[PDB]
């Protein structure tokens, strides 16, 4: 039962179809209700950004709105990387995160992407700067506006 | 193309609200007028590639949706696996396509994805089974929830 009252309570009110996952950090909400989320909690919670919208509502499961369905994609495609980079010896975990362009400017033909990743380093263990810019090069290789220059490698 | 004057007057009956681009295949219209328009000329309409989703427009340019980022991060995807595949020559064009699953049951994590390969062989080469094989093995090393199997490859 975790931050999950605030938005709970003020959803109550209207009466729409929504419920909490079996473990408790992810709800299901109506698209229209997800979109009015999603920017507000990204600013206040940030775990995974576990707010799942839906199309239709069933006791058993959720049509996944269009916006869902293109947001798992995102997170699919980063979690295939990470997956890539964590079969480093030295690497134990790692998160992907693609930044995309929020804006289109005419004078432009292609809008630069951005790109972080997270490590978990063995303890003993340490990355070479060859290995570091493989992983760079992994990364801005899934997109054409995404430079490995862009991509940033830290260790958390 | 003449498919844009199919549309352009499609919107000039339903809101008359609209941007034409210099670029002759470019439509800018607001996301939330663009958002029930989409799902009507979905069928022998477009392939929703100039339809663009915007929250603010001016002369110099636009701030993106956070759905139109989205859908061009997708495509941006699906564009780089074609232009890999398009590395053998032999294969002249190629358009990758991949089907989102629909649905989430409250049992499991996620369901399965599927993909097409549309491509456009030059008249004297053919593709050899290894080849073939390695373009599902390409296509389904994007994310964890696509198998090579759920890949299917044609010739156009």
């Amino acid at each position: 039962p975790d931050d999950l009252n605030a938005v709970v309570t003020e959803l109550d009110k209207e009466g729409v179809k929504y419920k909490i996952s079996p473990d408790g950090r992810t709800i299901y909400v109506p698209e229209n209700v997800a979109r009015e989320l999603r920017l507000k909690l990204a600013a206040k919670g940030v775990p995974r950004k576990g707010i799942v919208g839906y199309e239709l509502f069933d006791k058993s499961g959720i049509v996944l709105s269009r916006f869902q369905q293109l947001v798992n994609f995102k997170r699919a495609i980063e979690g295939e990387l990470a997956k890539t980079i964590m079969s480093l010896d030295c690497v134990e975990f790692a998160r992907v995160h693609i930044v995309l362009p929020e804006k289109s400017l005419f004078i432009r033909e292609e809008e630069e992407a951005k790109a972080s990743v997270f490590l978990k380093l063995k303890p003993g263990c340490e990355l070479t700067p060859e290995q570091v810019k493989a992983i760079r090069n992994l990364v801005s290789g899934s997109v054409e506006n995404l430079k490995p220059s862009q991509v940033v490698v830290v260790d958390d």
